[PDB]
């Protein structure tokens, strides 16, 4: 019965410009490493973290191999790292699957690659991981030190900023 | 919500100086973070100190207080030396004054202007507990949130734990 | 006649993998604002570099117009930062101009974007700012800790660096 | 031409440490800048002290001295404390037995671990340096090449400066 600190966060990781990296053979960037695993590696964490690569690039094939691993993880906490392009239908699906119903979920990603200089992503993998651990039951976005409503929420491109969806 | 963020210094904002050949406590590094993570919401910052942690005074920690206790906002990060941060806390815990706040404490076992530090991912950990945790007294750490009448540094494991 | 220090070092700027950078509306890297002025900025150099940014891209016009800018510097020692791609095609350009016969001009960039992690960028500017204060005049390409002949050299893809032509 | 690489320490160096609640100079950063380098050439990297530039003894200096002697290449580029670092080259260029290599030292005035330092440009111009200057001891910094006899560090300057 000495201490045994749990691990009660599993990431999963589906790619999106959080991960991009330069690739010499494409002159450009491709999606590479998960770079939420970076960050946790120098988090000095007290317990540890579950992180699972689901993909890297969107069918529906792919947002339901999302939704069969989040459903089958053992965990009660989850962060997906994503794309901001299609994050909000990601999380709209997720949130209509009732074996998540006693999960927190949380997705979230970076406006800037994690790689590249002056990223948002490290600050927002903290406050993501905080989310899932802390937020009651759903499915939410996490970005810009706010929590979204996939239901009221849309991606303001010419702010650089998801913003929620007033109702009417 | 609105969080307001003070600074008292400590590890997190340490940064290298040519007069003192090493490193001193510099500009708060929390700001540093903040600029690049394109917030949707309302935050500022504050400075307090840049006293060495271990310096604190029973004084100091009174000041500390009654700054937070300025604040109207009733969501609170405070960044801070690891030395003392538990003693920070416990003071803060028992002042009725701050009785409807969430106050956090975090900071960095390595300074965020050395490779390899800990503290963006602190600080983003760190307003996400502020903003979401119930009124109290809290230490956000190693991705864990710490009771701060229950913990201790432990300086073989190089990480606060529980008692 | 207290010392005052020289700055007989020019730089220009013409691009290249070297100055990429992250934009969030193109959703990929763009040409941004040169490298080598960041790598500067910290080298706590003891007299001073003017840096002229020149293109952020080539038709023979922008050779030409490099050309004109070179050889109309009152220094002897030039530094050109540039795209790898065409960097040979430019360097036997400039080596074709009797006009730079007295400067020492160098060409150099990266392989791989200075704002991206892992860059070979700020080690090849200390370089190439050496090279071209100490070689003789001449027209060089500096890269991966080299000096290359502009008339002998040639990018090798698979290998992912410049490497010299051997005679025949 | 190949180039060995000798590494003394100094504050090129410099890495934090938890125990220490400091700097301590740490692993050769000339190793992390070369590992991204995309090399197209022949060198190598000999440690030889990670000891205070500051605590070097003549003995010191005479060991770094017969090191450097067991090479056999003619371009030597040797990473070192900026404190010691005028003592050290004014020694090595008093050796025969050197006086047919190029021998460059460099560091650096902010570590290379820590946020906006000079290691990585003056490790490249150091490299050139040592593979295209005449015969010689030399001191590369600041994007200069100093004469080790008529080079002084200007403390109110926080660079070397020609005497
Ligand atoms: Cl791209
Ligand atoms: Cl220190």
């Amino acid at each position: 019965s000495m201490a045994v600190s749990p691990s009660p966060l599993r990431i999963f990781t589906a790619g999106g410009t959080i991960d991009k990296d330069y690739r010499l053979e494409e002159n450009g960037l491709v999606v590479g490493d998960p770079f939420v695993a970076e960050v946790l590696k120098t988090a000095r964490l007290a317990g540890a973290v579950s992180i699972v690569a689901l993909s890297r690039k969107f069918t529906e094939a792919d947002r339901e191999a999302i939704g069969r691993a989040v459903g089958q993880a053992v965990e009660d906490h989850i962060l997906l790292t994503h794309g901001t392009d299609t994050m909000v239908e990601t999380a709209r699906y997720l949130g209509g699957l009732p074996e998540l119903a006693g999960k927190t979920v949380v997705l979230s990603g970076a406006m800037v690659p994690g790689r590249v200089g002056g990223s948002d992503a490290a600050f927002n993998i903290g406050f993501a991981c905080a989310a899932a651990l802390m937020l009651a039951p759903g499915v939410y976005i996490a970005m810009h030190g706010k929590v979204f409503d996939p239901a009221k929420t849309r991606m303001n491109r010419g702010l650089g900023r998801f913003e929620p969806i007033d109702d009417q």
